[PDB]
């Protein structure tokens, strides 16, 4: 919800020139053999488009920051003010497991501890960006960690593009306060609140639900808690990315060739993704031969975790 205009215009702005990089490609994606006028183009383009985004990005960064404050303002205004920033400092001590710096720390609270960015239908990349560097690391050298890097490697933009324009209403949709789903205040979701999170989220299905719990509580104790909540999240929103990164047309569903590409393309070994044809089909639960959002997830899940 954040209605800004100048901000609006600068979206359309670079919405005009990525429409044109792929009119050019898509040209010389169907020139024949005789010949780089425009490769030579595209390039041009890339860069152009690639410092539209960086402005963008950062314009979105401040209004980020100018709704948290007024969101802590807010608090203080309903209560003990210096109550609630033991609150925030007990949480992201949970965090203390990655190198989290004094920054990453501010763009986690931000985007899970706080309220601005969830809902407001931007998200920036360079913060995701900054943050799943170092979370990288925090995982085993595999699969799932060739996803992680495909999408902070951000090549010629696209990540970047899909990030801040393409999907940007939807990353800020799939974020949320951890304390506001953590009714009771313990500090750790149950069983019972996460099903409720995620149902709102979309993941309507005990069967991937109970994949998501899984895969967040590394402790092995039924709960979820705030450092676990941030791991899963962040999962979240790098497979929400390369979903949309992987939908040649607008068909707004995968298709099993696309999900292919992806995996491939993101330097991951056949000896890692042999069953691979099987699984699509099993999660396909509808057999439409085309995964969702939700189906994408499990699918992840069921083959790298």
């Amino acid at each position: 919800e954040i209605f800004s205009q100048e901000l609006t215009q600068r979206e359309a702005n670079v919405k005009k020139v990525h429409e044109n990089l792929e009119e050019l490609q898509k040209k010389l994606d169907h020139t024949s053999f005789a010949h780089d006028r425009l490769e030579a183009q595209i390039a041009q383009k890339e860069q152009e488009q690639k410092a539209k985004l960086a402005e963008y990005d950062q314009k979105v960064q401040n209004e980020f920051d100018a709704r948290e404050r007024a969101e802590r303002e807010r608090e203080a205004a309903r209560g003990d003010a210096a109550a609630e920033k033991q609150r925030l400092a007990s949480l992201l001590k949970d965090l203390e497991k990655p190198m989290l710096s004094e920054e990453d720390t501010n763009i986690l609270r931000q985007l899970f501890l706080s309220s601005a960015v969830s809902g407001s239908g931007k998200f920036s990349f360079q913060d995701l960006k900054q943050v799943l560097a170092k979370y990288a690391d925090t995982i085993p050298e595999g699969p799932l960690k060739k996803l992680f890097v495909m999408v902070e490697n951000d090549t010629k933009g696209r990540m970047s593009y899909i990030t801040l324009v393409a999907v940007a209403n939807d990353l800020a949709a799939l974020v949320a306060d951890f304390r506001k789903i953590d009714t009771n205040s313990n500090g750790t979701l149950s069983r019972k609140e996460f099903r409720e999170h995620f149902v709102r989220l979309g993941f309507d299905k005990k069967s991937v639900q109970d994949a998501l719990f899984r895969y967040a509580d590394e402790d092995e104790s039924d709960d979820v808690g705030f450092s676990e909540y941030v791991h899963l999240g962040l999962c979240l929103l790098v497979l929400r990315i390369l979903y949309a990164f992987a939908d040649f047309d607008k068909s707004g569903q995968l298709s099993k060739e696309e999900v292919q590409k992806v995996l491939e393309d993101a330097h991951i070994p056949e000896s890692a993704r042999k069953k691979f044809e099987h699984q699509f089909s099993v999660v396909d639960v509808d057999d439409s031969k085309s995964l969702s959002y939700q189906e994408f997830v499990m699918l992840v899940l069921l083959m790298f975790h």
